[PDB]
C-alpha cells in the first residue's frame, strides 16, 4: 500500500485509540432538547428527532431503554455502540454529538441526516444503475477499510442503516452490533439476509463478515432484492449456507465476478480476507471507474440528491405512533450502565 495510505491509517487509529481508552460521557441532558417527531423504533428503543433549544440545531437522539436492553441480553452491545461511536471520525459514518443517560434510559444525539435511509429510496426506485450501485458501494469499502483497521466489526450492513446526506453521500448509522475484536468473535447477531455463513453455523469469525454483507447489499442495490430470501429465517439461513445464488441477466459480468468473490461461502477464500485485504476489491475491475480519493473528498458528483426542505424536514422518513418517553422517579440498572 503507499505510504500516505499507511500514514492516514496510523493517525486515524491513534486517534481513535485516545478516544477509545478515555471515552466522552454525560455531555448534554434531556431537557436541552424539544422532541419534534419520532423517526423509527425498535423492540428497545427509538430514534427522534429533536432540537436543541440553545441553539436551535437539529439532531437525531437514539433513546434506549435500560430494562429492555438487559432482558433483551444487549447490555455490551450499547456499550459497545456508545464507546464506538464517540471515538470514530470519517466522512461516512454519522457524528455522535451527545450522550448522556438517566433513570431509565440511555440517549445518543447523533448528527440528523434528512435525507433519510437508502432503504426508502432503493425501494421507490426500484434498483439502482450499477453506477449509481458502485458510487454507494465505494463509500462502504473505505468505511470498512477504516473501520477494519482500527480492529471495528460492523455487523449490520443493510440499506436502512445508510443515510443519504445533502450532498447525496452514504452516512452509516447504528452501530448497535459494532465492536472492537483483535481475531475472531463469537455473538449471534445482525439482521437474517446479511448474515455470513459462518454466523449462521456458529463459528467464531472476523472481518470477513463484514465483507460478505458489501456482497449482499450491492446484489440488492443493483438487483432490487437480495440474493438471499424467503419467508421464514431458517429457510434465508438455508440459502445461505448453500454456495448458490443466481443473478440477474442484466448484471455485468464484472459484478457477478466481484459478487461470486464477496459471496464466497469459504471465508478463507472470500475477498477482503485474503492476504492483499481491500485491495483485491478496491483493484476489481468492477471498480476500475473509482477514484478512491476523490470518493473519499466527497468530490465525486453524486447520482442523485435527496428531495428535502431543510434541517428539520422529515419527509424522507416514516409516520409511527407517538409514544411517551418517560423517566422514572428511581435508578433502573445503573451498575450494568456505570460506563455509559
Ligand atoms: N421531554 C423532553 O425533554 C424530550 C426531548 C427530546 C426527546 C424526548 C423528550
Ligand atoms: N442520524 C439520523 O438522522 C438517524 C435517523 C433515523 C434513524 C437513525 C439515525
Amino acid at each position: 500500500e503507499q505510504e500516505s495510505v499507511k500514514e492516514f491509517l496510523a493517525k486515524a487509529k491513534e486517534e481513535f485509540l485516545k478516544k477509545w481508552e478515555s471515552p466522552s460521557q454525560n455531555t448534554a441532558q434531556l431537557d436541552h432538547f424539544d422532541r419534534i417527531k419520532t423517526l423509527g423504533t425498535g423492540s428497545f428503543g427509538r430514534v427522534m428527532l429533536v432540537k436543541h433549544k440553545e441553539t436551535g440545531n437539529h439532531y437525531a437522539m437514539k433513546i434506549l431503554d435500560k430494562q429492555k436492553v438487559v432482558k433483551l441480553k444487549q447490555i455490551e452491545h450499547t456499550l459497545n455502540e456508545k464507546r464506538i461511536l464517540q471515538a470514530v471520525n470519517f466522512p461516512f459514518l454519522v457524528k455522535l454529538e451527545f450522550s448522556f443517560k438517566d433513570n431509565s434510559n440511555l440517549y445518543m444525539v447523533m448528527e440528523y441526516v434528512p435525507g433519510g435511509e437508502m432503504f426508502s429510496h432503493l425501494r421507490r426506485i426500484g434498483r439502482f444503475s450499477e453506477p449509481h450501485a458502485r458510487f454507494y458501494a465505494a463509500q462502504i469499502v473505505l468505511t470498512f477499510e477504516y473501520l477494519h483497521s482500527l480492529d471495528l466489526i460492523y455487523r449490520d450492513l443493510k440499506p436502512e442503516n445508510l443515510l443519504i446526506d445533502q450532498q447525496g453521500y452514504i452516512q452509516v448509522t447504528d452501530f448497535g452490533f459494532a465492536k472492537r475484536v483483535k481475531g475472531r468473535t463469537w455473538t449471534l447477531c445482525g439482521t437474517p439476509e446479511y448474515l455470513a455463513p459462518e454466523i449462521i453455523l456458529s463459528k467464531g469469525y472476523n472481518k470477513a463478515v463484514d465483507w460478505w454483507a458489501l456482497g449482499v447489499l450491492i446484489y440488492e442495490m443493483a438487483a432490487g432484492y437480495p440474493p438471499f430470501f424467503a419467508d421464514q429465517p431458517i429457510q434465508i439461513y438455508e440459502k445461505i449456507v448453500s454456495g448458490k445464488v443466481r443473478f440477474p441477466s442484466h448484471f455485468s459480468s464484472d459484478l457477478k465476478d466481484l459478487l461470486r468473490n464477496l459471496l464466497q461461502v469459504d471465508l478463507t477464500k472470500r475477498f477482503g480476507n485474503l492476504k492483499n485485504g481491500v485491495n483485491d476489491i478496491k483493484n476489481h475491475k468492477w471498480f476500475a471507474t473509482t477514484d478512491w480519493i476523490a470518493i473519499y473528498q466527497r468530490k465525486v458528483e453524486a447520482p442523485f440528491i435527496p428531495k428535502f426542505k431543510g434541517p428539520g424536514d422529515t419527509s424522507n422518513f416514516d409516520d409511527y405512533e407517538e409514544e411517551e418517553i418517560r423517566v422514572s422517579i428511581n435508578e433502573k440498572c445503573g451498575k450494568e450502565f456505570t460506563e455509559f
